[PDB]
């Protein structure tokens, strides 16, 4: 169906390990979108063809206001193209670097939107497993949208692919290569809440080996300015035993969230 000739390419929107994303406009409809370009050669080399198919299949059937749309795909002799919804206000990552840290109302609103989107995902037993600021985009009204479903699977699961970059957002069971389920996303939710309020993730360290150690032992402390309500929520989410982590309904109905968020469930 679609081919490259159907689109006019614009400015670079961002880069990932494999993804090279551009602003684009479809010629006949003038529809503005984001084009995610991947190189077949590096995809074959890393042997992650299965990750790309899972990304296309899972994301294209999901329909939720806080989840980025995937309209379609096409491919030539060298590249693969994903046709995505364009997010005009950029990443949460960039926004965090601008402001250094978010206030309690901004943080609570983001968490509510995340919890809403994850609740929808888990209802189909879809787990994301790669929730971090670079993969959270912002709509035209500043609303949060989850993207990059390249690591997503159906629960329960093991891990068959090599862990690439940072360990900062992964729970002990995933890092120790053990079996895991939906509760991995809730650990990540706890890591984000901390980083949103503090300015850096709770287990950050100088080396891979040390970050590994702090995560498996759950070693984190709060700065003085973090209030009692925030500490309660974060402490509940960062449990070593996954079955002790709260349900998403509990997060959405937490007194600190309900008092500070500006959006409903
Ligand atoms: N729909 C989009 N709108 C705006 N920017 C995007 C969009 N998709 C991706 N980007 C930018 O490109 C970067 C990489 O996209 P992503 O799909 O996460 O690539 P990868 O899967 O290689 O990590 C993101 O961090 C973001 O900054
Ligand atoms: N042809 C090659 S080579 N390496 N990956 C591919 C590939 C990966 C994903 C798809 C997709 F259909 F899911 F979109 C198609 C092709
Ligand atoms: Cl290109
Ligand atoms: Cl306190
Ligand atoms: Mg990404
Ligand atoms: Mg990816």
């Amino acid at each position: 169906q679609w081919a490259l000739e159907d689109f006019e390419i614009g400015r670079p929107l961002g880069k990932g390990k494999f993804g090279n994303v551009y602003l684009a406009r479809e010629k006949q409809s003038k529809f503005i979108l984001a084009l995610k370009v991947l190189f077949k050669a590096q995809l074959e080399k890393a042997g992650v063809e299965h990750q790309l198919r899972r990304e296309v299949e899972i994301q294209s059937h999901l329909r939720h206001p806080n989840i980025l749309r995937l309209y379609g795909y096409f491919h030539d002799a060298t590249r693969v193209y994903l046709i995505l919804e364009y997010a005009p206000l950029g990443t949460v990552y960039r926004e965090l670097q601008k402001l250094s840290k978010f206030d309690e109302q901004r943080t609570a609103t983001y968490i509510t939107e995340l919890a809403n989107a994850l609740s929808y995902c888990h209802s189909k037993r879809v787990i994301h497993r790669d929730i971090k600021p670079e993969n959270l985009l912002l709509g035209s009204a500043g609303e949060l949208k989850i993207a990059d479903f390249g690591w997503s699977v159906h629960a329960p699961s093991s891990r068959r692919t090599t862990l690439a970059g940072t360990l900062d957002y992964l729970p002990p069971e995933m890092i120790e290569g053990r079996m895991h389920d939906e509760k991995v996303d809730l650990w990540s939710l706890g890591v984000l809440c901390y980083e949103f309020l503090v300015g850096k993730p709770p287990f950050e360290a100088n080396t891979y080996q040390e970050t590994y150690k702090r995560i498996s032992r759950v070693e984190f402390t709060f700065p003085d300015f973090v209030t009692e309500g925030a500490r309660d929520l974060i402490s509940r989410l960062l449990k070593h035993n996954p079955s002790q982590r709260p349900m998403l309904r509990e997060v959405l109905e937490h007194p600190w969230i309900t008092a500070n968020s500006s959006k409903p469930s």
